[PDB]
């Protein structure tokens, strides 16, 4: 099966700062593809929060220099929240191949709350990540706009605070067919 690409325009402090597109391992883990696939769009409606299953407007709430931006808590927008299209948390889909091995720069994984509870959490890694390989699900990478991913993670800081908004400002998937 075709691998999704989707994106996420990115704007800070209410400024444009371009585009993140993504392709997504459906080809090795097509629950959790799918799920970040589905919370693009936004198809799915309302969780069980009774907030929209979709990632827009949602913010990149914690960025470490050289490591990681973290996003997709839109229930609670500071790292507890987020809730995935399967209901609140879903189990480890595998860690075998692609899933099983992080990738540096662009490299996208599930965060989590332990063993066996992926959401709607995830990381963009900025950096070498191998201490994360077998714990976060990897389901993806950045394709393009890894300029934007650097000028977030300049934004980040030691403790993860970031000192203005960072906002997914629009969001969705590119579709095979184009007319």
């Amino acid at each position: 099966m075709t691998n999704p690409k989707v994106f996420f325009d990115i704007s800070i402090d209410n400024k444009a700062a371009g585009r993140i597109v993504m392709e997504l391992y459906a080809d090795t883990v097509p629950k959790t593809a799918e799920n970040f696939r589905a919370l693009c769009t936004g198809e799915k409606g309302k969780g069980r929060s009774g907030k929209p299953l979709h990632y827009k407007s949602s913010v990149f709430h914690r960025v470490i220099p050289n490591f990681m931006i973290q996003g997709g808590d839109f229930t609670r927008g500071n790292g507890t929240g987020g809730e995935s299209i399967y209901g609140t948390t879903f189990r480890d889909e595998s860690f075998s191949g692609k899933a099983g091995r992080h990738t540096g720069l662009g490299c996208l994984s599930m965060a989590n709350a332990g063993p066996n509870t992926n959401g709607s959490q995830f990381f963009i890694c900025t950096a070498a990540t191998p201490w994360l390989d077998g714990k976060h699900v990897v389901f993806g990478r950045v394709i393009d706009g890894l300029d934007v991913v650097k000028k977030v993670e300049r934004l980040g800081s030691s403790s993860g605070k970031t000192r203005s908004r960072i906002v997914v400002s629009d969001c969705g998937e590119v579709a095979a067919d184009k007319s």
